[PDB]
């Protein structure tokens, strides 16, 4: 019915369909500058910046448009001063006629696979506090709630301090 | 006065210190499971799961306890599916009696080289929201401020799911 397994090159064009479908929910689509060629030589060269999962079915489930990738897990390890390597969950998503056959659950079954392997403690992420459905789905699971603020210097910066 | 270089397997019972030093202002040195074996295994073997600077005085500087070692910084690199490749500064510290010289900034310029070499579009990094003197003292050096729930699966539960 469908296969949950590593992405490849040739996946990256509907890993940023799927990311950019993501960012609708979110409306801000437009936000998404990162290309096909970004993407493959990110995930893909001699150090990859992340990892991916994806979701493929058969030709006869393909989308209307001809899409045979139908779902998605962005991830990639960090380190916690305290307990260690983790595993960190940065985008997950299922397109919409493809919820409810258990894709989601693979995914993180996949995921928390690729977490023992790593020999991770755990598996952190976020979620909206107004997409209920999405905590119902990670509570069920055994995911459990977890005050400072996030700054940022870019490189206009970073390269003068240089 | 003092040198910041990149770490070595041989810095990780210094690091470890840091971290608990920096654990006890919350008096939580206690929350530190993490050992100096740990350290050596997760930054020294055949995949590195983080990456430290760290800041090393002469002898002549030693800490009444002996140690060479008085500050560092624990960085990786993450990604963002928007813009790409951030490296991400997970901590940051410096001994108290040795701050105010230039230490903390020298550390910056070397992270600032580390982010043009991976050719990171920024580095991210947390910062005390009461804390106005650390705040200022990085919007001094161009940083701007950036309702998500953190959520976290444990090794239970990861295991029962994996199997
Ligand atoms: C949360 C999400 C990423 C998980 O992906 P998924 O591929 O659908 O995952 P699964 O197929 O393994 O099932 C996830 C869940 O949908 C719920 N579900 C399945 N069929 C359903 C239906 N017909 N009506 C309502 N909920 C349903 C399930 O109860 C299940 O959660 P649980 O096992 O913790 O009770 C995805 O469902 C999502 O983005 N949901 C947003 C809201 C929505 O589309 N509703 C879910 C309807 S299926
Ligand atoms: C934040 C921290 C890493 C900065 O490192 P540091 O060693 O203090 O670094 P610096 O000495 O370069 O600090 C810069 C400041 O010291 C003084 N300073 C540095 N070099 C100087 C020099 N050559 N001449 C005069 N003053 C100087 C300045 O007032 C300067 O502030 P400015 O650069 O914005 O004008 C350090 O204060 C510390 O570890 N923090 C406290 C511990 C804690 O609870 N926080 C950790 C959470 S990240």
């Amino acid at each position: 019915k469908f296969k949950i397994r590593p992405a490849t090159a040739s996946d990256c064009s509907d890993i940023l369909r799927l990311i950019k479908e993501l960012a609708k929910y979110e409306y801000m689509e437009d936000q998404v500058i990162l290309t096909e060629k970004d993407l493959q030589e990110d995930g893909f060269g001699e150090h990859p910046f992340y990892h991916c999962l994806v979701a493929e079915v058969p030709k006869e489930h393909w989308t209307p448009e001809g899409h045979s990738i139908v779902g998605f897990a962005m991830y990639y390890f960090t380190y916690d001063p305290w307990i260690g390597k983790l595993l960190y969950l940065e985008d997950f998503f299922v397109m919409s006629d493809y919820r409810g056959f258990g894709i989601g659950s693979e995914i993180l079954k996949n995921l928390s696979q690729v977490a023992m392997k790593c020999r991770c403690s755990s598996m952190h992420f976020l979620v909206a506090e107004w997409n209920e459905p999405s905590i119902n789905f990670y509570k069920r699971r055994g995911a459990s709630d977890l005050g400072w603020r996030l700054f940022k210097i870019d490189k206009e910066y970073l390269l003068k301090m240089a």
